[PDB]
């Protein structure tokens, strides 16, 4: 890449959420391998972020790159309507196989956000094929389910800025953030929730929600006994239970499913980000055989969604390729090795003066900051130090690889710590 | 794969829009390459679809494989936060230097229903930083531009069945479907229900969005080139931004590069998807001007609100990448005239078939609407026995092959078109 090529990517090239009138710097990545990220002058950082939780098994995996090569040489793609291959159907049997009991239909998409949209969907068809007029979804403040309008619509209002799309976007139910921690039980936590389900139980298709753990929203970690509690009064009043494991899945929490912290199961469950190994993108929404049965036996005689590039060979050949990895049940130790060393290495980040909280659960380690970060001097710092940690808001955290050496995690949190000791890298 | 196979998907797979208890059946691929794919019990079949619109260069393409297998071995992919790398920089510079001049920023995306989402936020986004209360699309009927609910509350309220989501969906303007024809003569009465609309709502429009030419999935419709002129110079005059929805017309499908040459005007913001990556995999990207993308930075928010996971994903920029550089040979143009003339004398019998309404071509798209729908079972058996996949739909028979077909190939899909239409056997 030359300073050519940089220049282009600065003043054409969008990037997630940043500005196009005052760009900040961007690093450019030639390769990546193992747990690093190589750039076009030879640094290699440690990578502490997974490229957003998704590169479970880190980059340049032998095994994945070898199934999709494979993948390649017989069809990248072929059209799924009235066709269908051997990737997408074992990876349904994996997905039906692995998830719990009831959750036995399975909608592949090409997104995170797109299996959002589809679970809203099935939801909203599946009660008006019962004749119900039930068009709201409860869910919980400082949620993230994805970028597209419906998705946005059980977004967190403010760190959403839902003020920009006011009277584009549907009106949903907001309960309460989770306050319990994953910590002690507070029955005084739920009163919110259900004087919202009180209020409008004849209204509401589903309820939403990140288990255990709010990503993009705050990196919050709540107490199970929600999930026992929210599956409890859904099964009571008949309401669907949509699980966005989108970030939770596939090991990151320590347990395969988030959900399994409850030992709970979802109506609907969807899918994303580590599904493939981080490789491409794909998607996934189970559900059950009573709401998928039901919608196909309402007016429109079937499921009314289909992407172009629904079950993708190629990305159905990553992800079985990346289920195959996770097959062998060393993920479990592992995350459970990361949650130590975060815990360890992380509790200085307690004596420091820019930390407002600490927190880790499985191979996620949270440290929330009192004043919102530098971007741009941050960021630059950690690439300094030989590592990437790609920071937002009040919030410095780590998702690594599973595969993360012990030296490499050392690195990155020695980094954090480092970074959080005074105003330097502030505001 | 066995039996066991087809049953378990079956019973556990949905498949795009149809049923989960009465589901049809669904033929098993194994391989493909060049114009064919390869079934799992060993038959070959002349592929007329593209895999809907994607598949410009076929299958197994060496110049898509090498591109890919190389961009494997030095990452699949990485995040785009605060990153970038070489296949989305070239990919972006093909994209800006390919479409009209305004047209220089871009957006990647994972499909073309997110490409259609970020257009719309874009427009909304747009508008708020200014300080205007414009929050509605004004939109034709037959138009189709994805399935997300941004994307819906634009299609077709009767084709897309908006009844099931009524109250949930927004509800936008929907001008009648254009009526010109392709092939023939404008008629200056097709605009009055267009202008109708945007006379009573002019001050609350935030864009038009279209599909420039040919309305894909809501009818395979081909309308008259001024009707895009037309559209571009009221939002010019309005100060309403237009949205091209070219996810279907991009890369030469319409015998233009871009369906918008065919009117020789720009759109604000140009979404893009399917045959971007050669349908190899999904990749999308919209694209729009300066003054859109610096007005939204300006805004409260501080940038456009929008990034996906996988923004950028390198693998799928390297695929799309090499699917442009066949492309810049133009040997495409030569292939898709070649095609479009096959097309137009071999379709043309079909038009004197007792169970045909309509025949109509452009560039390498050929449609045979029927008088009634098919029997979608009987008829894609009919189709498989002849050694051909050719997916219809409703009352539509269509074709849209890869550029690289033989003339041996497009003349065994036409011939199969041909039959399934002598008499109503594959019919109701
Ligand atoms: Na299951
Ligand atoms: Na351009």
């Amino acid at each position: 890449m030359t300073t050519d090529d940089l220049a282009f990517d600065q003043r054409h090239i969008l990037h997630p959420y940043t500005s196009m009138t005052s760009p900040l710097p961007v690093y450019p990545v030639v390769s990546a391998e193992g747990c690093e990220l190589i750039l076009s002058d030879g640094r290699r950082l440690v990578d502490g972020m997974s490229s957003w939780w998704a590169a479970i098994h880190g980059y340049n995996h032998p095994q994945l790159n070898a199934a999709m090569k494979s993948q390649i040489d017989a069809m990248s793609h072929v059209m799924f309507g009235g066709i269908t291959h051997a990737p997408a159907i074992e990876l349904c049997r994996k997905l039906v196989a692995m998830t719990p009991q009831p959750l036995e239909c399975v909608f592949l998409a090409d997104s995170g956000s797109v299996a959002v949209e589809v679970a809203m969907k099935m939801a909203l068809q599946y009660w008006q094929a019962k004749g119900e007029a039930r068009q709201r979804f409860l869910t919980f403040r400082n949620g993230f389910h994805g970028d597209t309008f419906g998705a946005m619509s059980v977004c967190d209002p403010d760190n959403s800025m839902h003020s920009l799309w006011k009277g584009y976007l549907p009106e949903n139910l907001f309960a309460p953030a989770p306050q319990s921690r994953m910590g002690e039980w507070d029955e005084r936590d739920m009163v919110g929730f259900a004087r919202l389900m009180a209020a409008h139980r004849h209204e509401i298709a589903a309820v939403i929600i990140e288990p255990i753990v709010q990503g993009a929203g705050g990196m919050r970690m709540y107490h199970p006994e929600w999930l026992k509690r929210i599956r409890k009064i859904c099964d009571r009043e008949g309401i669907l239970l949509i699980a966005d494991e989108i970030a939770t899945g596939f090991g990151r929490t320590g347990k395969l499913f988030a959900c399994e912290h409850a030992e709970i199961a979802p109506d609907i469950l969807c899918l994303g980000k580590a599904l493939t190994g981080g490789t491409m993108t794909l998607s996934a929404t189970l559900t059950t055989r009573e709401v998928a049965e039901t919608i196909s036996n309402g007016e429109a005689g079937c499921f009314m969604h289909g992407p172009t590039f629904m079950g993708n060979p190629l990305a159905c050949a990553a992800a079985n390729a990346s289920l195959a990895i996770l097959e062998s049940g060393d993920w479990q130790q592992q995350v459970a090795d990361i949650e130590v060393q975060l815990r360890e290495q992380l509790a200085p980040a307690r004596d420091a003066e820019m930390v407002a909280d600490v927190r880790v659960l499985g191979a996620i380690g949270v440290v929330e900051t009192t004043h919102p970060v530098n971007m741009a001097a941050l960021q630059k710092f950690f690439v300094e130090q030989g590592v990437w940690i790609r920071p937002f808001g009040k919030l410095i955290y780590l998702m690594p690889p599973y595969i993360i050496l012990p030296q490499q995690l050392q690195r990155l949190t020695a980094a954090v710590n480092r970074a959080v000791q005074d105003e330097t890298f502030f505001c």
